[PDB]
């Protein structure tokens, strides 16, 4: 008949799978028979066209991770599926050997966790001389799993190793140890920021984002780490002895400059301060779409609308029957600065599916039309 | 040491998995040595406490679907994880053989999709004699994939069957046909009263979702003059309608959209009583805390302690307290009383009262939790 390809059911944008499990992707497309399908991984063809609407992997590997989409096609045109990100849960091995490290007495000893490839990033347990060190007033484990020993004393000399656990597959790995030496001290020590918060960008609508600030001082029991936004002492979302600030449901009211302040209570020392900036990445959305079907007349000049917004400002890109217009290099097609597609001297071969994509760092959206050219 | 258990990371609320794949759940707890763990499935123990922070199913079955959570424990107290819903993707076979069905000429043929169990609910396409059946003015396909042929005629008789495709494991199935017979009766010149052949049901929807849809399909003769209209509080709705007025979609519903909706079918220019059906739409606002306790609390012996916990939501969330992963109803401690606001009220504080107090607020739309560790000193 005369039904162009469309999708009855659309894939989830992101999905996490375990290595060794089976993955079945589906091209849930409808249209006039016969329908043909082919699959793309990271925008590279995996298969030729076929009647097979599925892409199966019996046993997933780290390497299978990335972006998947199908192309459905019949005699009327071709259409890209919304892409889906397969994220494969995996844990490599620790890639570093034994290290030796020294810190001055009273100073913070910073021991980075040895490098390890893992999705997602793992949680860690640090050990001092074979014994678990939970976080405390004097022990900080950063969001990047670094062990910060504040106000180091002689007994802090020892061996430190880290055990990492992937929370999706349960793998655990054990690092090579770090030997820490402490060098020689009764005097108080002004607050210094040892791990500063960094600038942070997060996709709009997310559940939470956490800022972290770790300071040294002595006596550490009188060290006080607090967060200010616009000079306002932040009172909720605090934990980890003041070192972590969780912003829940970050919106524009939460963007901007946060400040962490470290004071040594009761002292005349100057407080230590560090700034950090939070930005919201807003995924793209269309502010204008074409009709699903457009009738055009030969020699007529056509304008197919497509407008998008997003933060950062999205890039718009057109496809005709799953071929990008840049590749077609059709001298009668022109993309306008608003995103709309301008066709002149409309011809019968212009009929087919024109599909618009808008995307930035935060996601991708698509819309499409079938153009019919008669007479 | 002196670190009570808490969770470094909390599991995803819902997760889909394929039958035959490996499931690994984790109890990502922090706390002083020694941490032990145990696991629950639909609030029933699967294991005793052990050093195993993992729960693993080598090959999933449908029956492994449900809610899972761990309890973590050290010498200081015990803490309940936020629960997760494991959904198993599968598709059974069709549970019915060949069916035969009879309608009289001009009556509506309501043909249910043949029963098949599957998660998620499959994509269902209707077919007749090798050809695909599209919705039209006369042909409706309900939200439950029921096929409705309004005002049947002789060409409507035939063999109808569905293709069901599961979009998570990609398995396809084809049912055995329903053979529809159109019987002739000697009054096809006379008009038929409007009748609702597929009624709208009650519907519950979590607030703030983008849209929920009610559906009401009616028959009459001449079906040309049939009118389906939607009314709320006696006033005919003029927007939010689609699919020839058979579908009413409420977009971003709030408490203001709760209540009863009536669909009404008339035969224009007739004096027939209109067919009416009621549907009840409930907007569920999931629970959220408006008050939470401090993460750690130091009380004096003999003190009367008020631990806060307050929640808001529609319906009003019910609050339940645990001490060290034991519900207070099982403890039956006469010094523990839960205030109507939801707060926990402890009188004559005792050294054994020390531990983790965990407050749960839940309704039909979800469950939320907060907790504290209580120290009792002299
Ligand atoms: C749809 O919901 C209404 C209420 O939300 C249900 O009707 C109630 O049924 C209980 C049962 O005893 C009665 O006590 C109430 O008085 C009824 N209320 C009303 C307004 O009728 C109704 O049964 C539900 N119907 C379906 C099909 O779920
Ligand atoms: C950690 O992994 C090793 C293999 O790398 C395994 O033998 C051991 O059982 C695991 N332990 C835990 C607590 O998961
Ligand atoms: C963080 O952002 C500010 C302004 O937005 C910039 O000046 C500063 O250099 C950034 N910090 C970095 C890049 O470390
Ligand atoms: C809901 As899933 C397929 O990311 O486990």
């Amino acid at each position: 008949d005369d039904v162009p390809p469309y999708f009855k059911t659309e894939p989830v944008r992101t999905q996490v799978h375990l290595e060794g499990n089976r993955l079945v992707l589906t091209c849930m497309a409808e249209g006039s028979w016969p329908l043909e399908f082919k699959w793309l991984h990271n925008n590279r063809e995996l298969t030729r066209f076929s009647l097979e609407y599925r892409y199966m992997i019996t046993s997933l590997d780290r390497t299978h991770a990335g972006f998947y989409r199908c192309i459905v096609r019949n005699r009327m045109g071709a259409l890209l599926q919304r892409q889906t990100e397969v994220q494969v849960a995996y844990m490599g091995s620790f890639e570093e050997g034994e290290k030796r490290q020294s810190v001055n007495h009273g100073e913070a000893a910073v021991i980075r966790a040895p490098r390890i490839s893992s999705f997602p990033r793992p949680q860690v347990t640090w050990f001092r001389d074979g014994r678990k060190i939970p976080p405390s007033s004097r022990i900080a484990i950063t969001l990047e799993n670094t062990l910060v020993i504040l106000s180091t004393v002689a007994p802090d000399a020892g061996r430190y190793y880290v055990q990492a656990v992937n929370d999706k597959n349960g793998d655990n790995k054990t690092s090579q140890p770090i030997t820490l030496a402490v060098e020689n001290t009764h005097e108080a020590m002004a607050p210094i920021i040892v791990v500063a918060p960094g600038n942070r960008s997060v996709v709009a609508g997310s559940s939470e984002t956490t800022l972290e600030c770790i300071a040294n001082a002595r006596p550490v029991e009188e060290l006080s780490v607090h967060w200010k936004r616009n000079g306002v002492r932040l009172t909720s979302g605090l934990h980890s002895y003041g070192r972590r600030l969780t912003i829940t449901n970050p919106t524009s009211a939460d963007t901007g400059m946060y400040v962490c302040e470290a004071t040594l209570r009761g002292s005349t020392f100057e407080p230590a301060r560090a700034r950090a900036f939070l930005s919201i990445i807003e995924p793209p959305y269309f502010t204008a779409e074409p009709e699903s079907r457009i009738l055009g007349e030969v020699e007529e000049t056509m304008d197919i609308p497509c407008r998008a917004m997003g933060v950062p400002l999205p890039t718009l890109q057109w496809y005709k029957d799953a071929v990008p217009l840049s590749k077609l290099q059709n001298p009668r097609y022109k993309v306008l600065p608003s995103g709309g597609l301008h066709i002149q001297k409309l011809s019968p071969e212009d009929s087919g599916i024109f599909q618009c994509f808008a995307s930035n760092e935060g996601g991708e959206v698509q819309t499409h039309t079938y153009l019919d050219v008669t007479n």
